[PDB]
């Protein structure tokens, strides 16, 4: 599913992402924009052989099992395919684990390069929330 901007903000809020670990909703929406362009089915293969999955491009080296990432872990205890659902529950639950890990949202490189320090509130402006 390709979410609308406000539609995803509402879904993220419903699922408890607003100010999770102190990161406002705009931060999460901005990270989703640049990671996946709001497309739950986004995938992208990395040079190391891992793959990024879903709206928040969660990676198979640590967080999910795809069966093809040697040496990897599955710390969210989910198949990576769960991260491609129209229902963002699995992505959210795993993202909360990730953002709790130490480096906050710096775990998402697109967030650190394109969202961090910006006026992220723009991403939820106008939305019925």
């Amino acid at each position: 599913k390709v979410f609308g901007r406000c539609e995803l903000a509402a879904a993220m809020k419903r699922h408890g992402l607003d100010n999770y670990r102190g990161y406002s909703l705009g931060n999460w929406v901005c990270a989703a924009k640049f990671e996946s362009n709001f497309n739950t089915q986004a995938t992208n293969r990395n040079t190391d052989g891992s793959t990024d999955y879903g709206i928040l491009q969660i990676n198979s080296r640590w967080w999910c099992n795809d069966g093809r990432t040697p040496g990897s872990r599955n710390l969210c205890n989910i198949p990576c395919s769960a991260l491609l659902s129209s229902d963002i529950t699995a992505s959210v639950n795993c993202a909360k684990k990730i953002v709790s890990d130490g480096n906050g949202m710096n775990a998402w490189v697109a967030w650190r390069n394109r969202c961090k320090g910006t006026d992220v509130q723009a991403w939820i402006r106008g939305c019925r929330l």
